[PDB]
This record gives C-alpha cells, sequence and structure tokens, in this order.
C-alpha cells in the first residue's frame, strides 16, 4: 500500500527514511517516463501568502504535467482575507470544499499545521511556513545529492549563511540525519547559527558536526557545499547588522575542492555566490532547481493516487 | 427546451420560478453524476474588479470540473484599463473576441448590465455588482435550503445584519418571493434596513414580513436563519458608527431552535457568528459554500450548451 | 522541421518575407480548421513585467485553444525578483528548466534579447521590450491587412501618432518594407517622429515615404489608417506637453475614404479615435484584436511543432 496516500506533508520530522526513499524512487520513474493523465479529474489549490518564483511555478507546472487543473492566488491582497477581515481558518474551511489538495506557503511559523485542523479530509502540503520547515525543498535537494554523489549516506555536507532562519536547512539536516554516517560543517555568523533543537537531535543520534569561521578551512573535505541567502525579511531589529552575506564564494575559492563536489543553493542568491562560479563544473544550483519538477510531481502522485506506480 | 441557453444572467428579477427550478434540478444530477468533458473546447473569462475568495475560486473550479479553460484577472491593476487609461467598454469589446462567456464581479451597481451592451453574442454572468445583485449566490442558497428543508415554499426565514448593502439578500428575497407562502423576519440596525423596493415587492405579492430587534425573539419559529456581514467597504462615512456587528449569534442561542433549522451565511463572517456555533448540528455555512460548485456547474452547462 | 521550429522571436528585423508568409498561411489554416490537441503536453510560461490586457489574454487563450497549459505572472511584485532581490538573469535561468517556451513582456528595451542568453534551448517570444519591438502585434496586424485588403503589396499605409516610442510601428514598418510596392505616410508631432534608423532602412530599399501634417491630406488615398496612443509611460516629463493626442479621428473625417479603407489601432486608445467612429464600416480595431487569436496560435504551433 502507499504510505503517503491522503497524508498531510508538513514537516520532515514526520517522515521516515523509507518515506523519503519512496518519493525519490517515484521521482526517478516519472523523470524517465511521464504520466500525463495520472491526475486527470483532480483540481488543486495553490495558495501563496508570501513571495515565490521557483516553488510556486514548479509546483503548478508539475500539476499540469500530471493532467491536473489549478486554482489559487500568489498574493492575499484581493482575497476575502485580504480585504474583508476573514480568518485563515475560515479560508481553509471553504477552499477544502472545492479541491483535492491544498499547497500553501505562509509567513507565520506553524501556519501549515494550523490549516490541517480545518481542511477535513483534504491533504495540506507545506510550501514553507515562516522560518520553520520547507519539506518539498528537501525532497528536491535529496534527489539532487543522490544524483551527483550516487548515495545519501556517508557524506560530508557544509551548510553556510543564515542557518537560524533557513527553513531549507532545518528540513535538510533533519532528513540527512535519518540516513547513516553523514557529517555536518556549519558556517554561520554567531547571530544566525543553527538552532539548538537541531543540534540536540544530532547529538541524540550520534552524528558528527562542527562550527567554522571560514569556508576555506573545510573546503577539501566536502562533497556538498550548501549556500544560503540571509533571510532579510525575517530578521529581528537586533539582527539588522547581519543583513549582508558574511561568506562570499568565488571561482578562485574552488582550487582545493574535490572533483565530485557540488555547490547547491535553494535560491534566490544575493551576492553569496559570485557569477564567475556559474561556469565551473561544481555549480549545480540551476540543475537543482530543475529537479523540483520531478520531486513535486512524485509528491503529488503519492498523495493523490491510491496505488503506487509500478 | 433549454430556455437559459445563451442568456445573460444579471438579476434574479429577470428569471422565473421555472428557470430557478431547472438550474436546481440540473445541479442535483451533476452532483450525482459528473460530466467532466461537458464544456471541453470552451474558454471562459473570469474578470474580478473587487475582492473574492469563494465566488472566484468556486467558479474556476466548476469550469475545470466540466473540462473548460479559464483566463482573466483577480484585480484590474495590471490591465490596460489599470495603467494605460482604457475604458471598461473597450475592455469588454476585446475580451469578447476571445472567450465563450464572461464571469464578472465589479464594485459599481449596474456594471454587469453595462457589459452586455458591448459583449455581442457572448453571455455575461454577474458575480456581484456593487450592493445590487448576486444571482449565483442565490442559486446556491436555494439549492441548500431545498436540500435541508425539502421544499422552497411555506418557510419561515430570518435575515440578519446589513440588509441595505447586502447584494445577497436582495437577490435571495426576490427569489424566495417567487415561491408560495414564505414568511420573512428582518433583524437589522436602523441605518441598514432592507430597502423599500424589496418591501414594496413583497407587499404587492401579499407576502408577510416583520421587523425585529433581536435574533432570540424569532428563534423558535424559523426554518432558516440567514446571517450577514456589515458591508464595511460600501458604507457612507455618515454610517461609520455601524461597522461593528450589531447582532451576534452564539451556540447557546440555538437552545430552542427547531430540529430542522439551519444557520446560513454567504461568508465571509467577522464576529456575527461565534466559532462555538461551528460544531453544532445547525451550522451549515460551510456545506452551503460547497454547494456553490454544483449550482455554478449547472448554470455554466445551461448557458453554454443548446440541449439539456 | 519548419523554418521557425525552436527559434527565438525577438525582432521583425530577424524575420524574412517567407517566414512571415508561413505564419499567415498557418493562421488561415488554423482559423478554418482548429486542432485542439496540437500542443497537448506543452507547458508555456507567461511572464509579464508591465501591464497588458490584449497581448497576455489572447496569448493564454491561444495556448488553451491548442491544448497547452500556462504558468507565470502578470506582475513581478510577488516573485523572488520582486521581494528577495533576484536578478532577471537568474529568473530566466530557473524558469527555463520548467517550460517548453517563454513569452515575455518587459519595460526595458533589449530585455527579451538578454533572456535568450540565459534560456538555453528554450525559445523566447518577445511580447514587447520597452519602446523597441513588438513582433506578435505585427503578425496579427499583417493578418488583418491581408484579410481586409486581399494582399500585402501595392498598398498606401498611413501611421499616425507617437511613432518615436511606439514599438508597434517600428515592427510593422520593418515588416511591410519586406513586401512590394508599398508607400508610407507618417503623421506625428515633431517631438515624437519616426526614428531615423527606420527611415534609413526604407531609403536603402528604395521605398517611398513622406511626412504629413494632417489626416485630411491623405484620407483620399489610404488603404490602411494605423492610429496609435501617445506612450505616456515612456516619455520624459519635459515632453509632457505632447501627452494630448495631436490628431483626433472622427466619423466626419471619413467622407472621402476609399470603400476598402480600414482604421486600425493596436489598442488601447485614449482620445485619438472618437467613439462615433466605432459604428462605421471603416472601424476594424476590435476585429484586428480578435485576429490575435489566429496569429498567436500559428506562431506557437510553428515554434513548438516540428512538422507543419
Ligand atoms: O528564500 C530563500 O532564500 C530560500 C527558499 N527559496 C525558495 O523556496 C525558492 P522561491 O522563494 O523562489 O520559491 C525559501 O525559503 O523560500
Ligand atoms: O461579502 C459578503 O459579505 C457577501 C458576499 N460574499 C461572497 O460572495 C463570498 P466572496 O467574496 O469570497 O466571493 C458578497 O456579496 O460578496
Ligand atoms: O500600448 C500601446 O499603445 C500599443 C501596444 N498595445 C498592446 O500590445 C495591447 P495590450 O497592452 O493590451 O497587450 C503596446 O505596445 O503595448
Ligand atoms: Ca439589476
Ligand atoms: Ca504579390
Amino acid at each position: 500500500a502507499n504510505p503517503l496516500y491522503q497524508k498531510h506533508i508538513i514537516s520532515i520530522n514526520d517522515l521516515s527514511r523509507d518515506d523519503l526513499n519512496l518519493v525519490l524512487a517515484t521521482a526517478a520513474k516519472l523523470k524517465a517516463n511521464p504520466q500525463p493523465e495520472l491526475l486527470k479529474h483532480k483540481v488543486i489549490a495553490s495558495c501563496f501568502f508570501e513571495a515565490s518564483t521557483r516553488t510556486r511555478l514548479s509546483f503548478e507546472t508539475s500539476m499540469h504535467r500530471l493532467g491536473a487543473s489549478v486554482v489559487g492566488f500568489s498574493d492575499s491582497a484581493n482575497t476575502s482575507l485580504g480585504k474583508k477581515g476573514e480568518t485563515l481558518a475560515d479560508t481553509i474551511s471553504v477552499i477544502s470544499t472545492y479541491v483535492d489538495a491544498i499547497v500553501m506557503r505562509h509567513p507565520q511559523e506553524g501556519a501549515a499545521r494550523l490549516a490541517t485542523e480545518f481542511s477535513g479530509n483534504v491533504p495540506v502540503l507545506n510550501a514553507g511556513d515562516g522560518s520553520n520547515q520547507h519539506p518539498t525543498q528537501t525532497l528536491l535537494d535529496l534527489f539532487t545529492i543522490q544524483e551527483t554523489q550516487g548515495r545519501l549516506d556517508n557524506l560530508h555536507v557544509a551548510m553556510v549563511g543564515d542557518l537560524k532562519y533557513g527553513r531549507t536547512v532545518h528540513s535538510l539536516t533533519q532528513a540527512l540525519a535519518k540516513f547513516d554516517g553523514n557529517r555536518f560543517y556549519f558556517i554561520a555568523p554567531d547571530a544566525l547559527a543553527m538552532p539548538q533543537y537541531i543540534l540536540d537531535m544530532l547529538d541524540e543520534k550520534g552524528i558528527a558536526w562542527s562550527l567554522h569561521s571560514s569556508i576555506e578551512e573545510v573546503m577539501a573535505e566536502v562533497d556538498i557545499l550548501y549556500m544560503t541567502r540571509v533571510q532579510k525579511e525575517r530578521l529581528d531589529p537586533s539582527e539588522y547588522a547581519n543583513v549582508k552575506a558574511q561568506f562570499v564564494l568565488r571561482a578562485s575559492d574552488l582550487h582545493n575542492a574535490k572533483a565530485n563536489m557540488k555547490v547547491l543553493h535553494p535560491l534566490p542568491r544575493v551576492d553569496e555566490i559570485a557569477t564567475d562560479v556559474d561556469k565551473t563544473p561544481h555549480a549545480w544550483y540551476f540543475q537543482q532547481a530543475g529537479n523540483g519538477i520531478f520531486a513535486r510531481q512524485a509528491l503529488l502522485a503519492l498523495v493523490l493516487n491510491r496505488d503506487l506506480v509500478l
């Protein structure tokens, strides 16, 4: 049976290693051979309460590539919530009477989990809830790491930049921690460090990690260098001094990288990755974004179709 | 047969009891047996000039469930009317060369009727025109009453809140008055009473109505309690003291309700229906909203297809 | 595959007379006999960074009429470029991993050509780049001239209004100069005259053109009277005195028109065409806009389908 059928997809913490492997296997099959009528007769809501380029466009393209239709909004200003004072709860309660699943991105932490209390039998998929979780970004990142490295175990992974507000690294560290032998290098300003709740989970599973003040000091050891943007729009006033990127990666900084190493970045970037890195063999952030199509199609098919494909 | 084929749907005042009943019968069949390719090859415009959550999203979902495609906008800011100075008449004249029907909501009363002067042979469906009419809200409201009450005649119905600017109750009161023996109770602030042209219509048809100062006093006799939001964005500045809801429905008010009674609301609500009512068996505003899918699929099918 | 398969469509200056005839013949075949599954399985991006009613809505409709799906935005405010500081180049690099083609309108001249540097194998179709080019407006304008005049050669064509900033007339003059024996009349304020680079091209081909101070001077000879809007959003405030239309067309000015003459306007219009013109048989601006459906379906079919 399909373990993800009709399930809410809110946090990586709720998913098992086996569930992650199932999405990846389903993504490889659909990347090889499309299923243009799999979700014919399904209508999906796409509801974005804060800005997006890749996550909204890739999700909607995936819906069309499976034959489903889409309704929704990319801003809340002209909804009833935006002009007539409606609650978020009431908005989910009526939208659940129209569609087969709801994709939602929202600026407040916990908003996706709150929507599950009001959606009845319709599954809710978290496209990002403030600085907390981003589970579909992690699905595509795992697919990408697997594709370039050949495995998801025994890897050296560095995460750089704003780790405190990075919903992308919270989800990706929790998922890489379900596999065996992975090790982490965290390179961030003291003010934007990886939160203690993530570190405590690593400690409880016996996973190695360390803190660094430069990229160059561990460059020779990493398989995946995962760069991030400072989350300007989430910063508290006590962190305004941290708005500019602290680490800036240049092509010349790649002298000592392993030949197999790849540079990833959930995007968008500001100046933390210079454009001269774009032409090197290590740049893989645009390929990573292209993999969002296969991961999000796999998640949609698993949540809305009873039977596994194959 | 099909008397609604290619008709503009602007006002309840223009439809007959038989026209209402055909839309309801068609909605019931489509709910029981869907027809996913009924409007394949159609392209419909969805043109919203003011805010919406239920009406726009339900209409677009209904079009996709019948196999049609949709184009349009949810705000006029980025159109040529919004930035290059184009008139509404010219906007309608060009969109009419592209699509098979136009769904339009607009802040000004009369704007949907105005669109029919420029759309040519393309049907215009009014999704709300200022505080005047809201005919597809009435079609889903009638479908809900009929499903919960088992009939549309000889009912006791109360309408509470902003009846002056409520496009929803103007349309619903006109449609219920086409059926026999209904009785109405209106519970509103003095500044936002039901308009005189609606009361004159009821008096001409011999339909009884009365004015009340609370929800409690009519609770034992009503079959349908229809709650409404204060239309804050339509109020005149001289009426700004009426922004907070005057009447609030709470679960304990339902203590002497009739077993069959249902609480409706076109939505969205502010505080006029407390959230403790949602769990009671009388709450039916979310089911009512879900019924917009069947009523709006039925209207689209009848206007766009020659045969029933 | 055909000669336009997988090509970027940025400028008329890059297309041949044979490329233009191909689109026109495909447009006629699709108008006479639709192919609603032709682009089944194609997903196209529609990325508008400045306002539009006609170009975006007719392009999306054309996509649906051939079975394709569409994703995108009608403004950039809620994209990552709009709120997180993303560059336009990174925006095209990622959208090109999702779709089969990209339709783009942008306020900066040369922006569509820049996008072809980052889109890899994905075709970019320019829906307007500042005051520079507008190649799909020219394709529907050619289609319209052919349908009403029976040909695209031996015509007298007058272009009135803002010729300096009108992207429409830069593209159309370049295209009509690829056919035979046409003669042009340019009627514009001196501050907004046809640019020199266009006039030099005509001279190099031996094409006859002249400048006129009134519409009455050439009314008796024209086959096509192409009216234009002053491009307010492109002017410098020092040129603000030219905002009001210098030339207003009225139904009374058509008394000595040829019986075949048609008045065209890419739209929207502000004050340059009075509404009394609309009911004359010479008015053809709404019919021209309807022809964007056939011209845009044809171009999408040739760019995305290998066979004919
Ligand atoms: O915004 C970031 O820096 C990373 C991440 N980015 C994305 O999801 C891509 P987008 O915002 O374009 O959908 C996010 O958390 O929103
Ligand atoms: O706004 C109201 O209170 C009643 C009614 N509401 C609706 O139609 C629901 P919505 O605005 O979400 O489409 C309306 O007249 O617009
Ligand atoms: O704007 C004009 O006056 C002419 C021309 N107009 C159009 O293309 C029509 P629209 O802006 O509605 O797509 C343009 O250059 O954008
Ligand atoms: Ca009316
Ligand atoms: Ca010839």
